[PDB]
C-alpha cells in the first residue's frame, strides 16, 4: 500500500511510517466521531502542515490502544499515549 501511516504511534502497536505490515482499526460511520480520531492519530505532520499521510485513502488504528479489546470499560478514542 501506501509508504507509510500505520498510526502515528508515539507507543502503540506499530506507526503511521515504519511498519505497515501489522492489523489496523477502521474509521467509525459517524464523520464527527472520524475527525476527533484524526486527532489520536497525529495532526498537521505533527509539526508542519504539510500534507503527508493525508487522511483521504483511509487512515486506520493500530491495535495495543484499546484496554482488554473491542473497546470498553472506558477507552472509546484510541488515544493511549
Ligand atoms: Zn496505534
Amino acid at each position: 500500500g501506501s509508504p507509510g501511516f500505520t498510526c502515528c504511534v508515539p507507543g502503540c502497536y506499530n506507526n503511521s511510517h515504519r511498519d505497515k505490515a501489522l492489523h489496523f482499526y477502521t474509521f467509525p460511520k459517524d464523520a464527527e466521531l472520524r475527525r476527533l480520531w484524526l486527532k489520536n492519530v497525529s495532526r498537521a505532520g505533527v509539526s508542519g502542515c504539510f500534507s503527508t499521510f493525508q487522511p483521504t485513502t483511509g487512515h486506520r488504528l493500530c491495535s495495543v490502544h484499546f484496554q482488554g479489546g473491542r473497546k470498553t470499560y472506558t477507552v472509546r478514542v484510541p488515544t493511549i499515549f
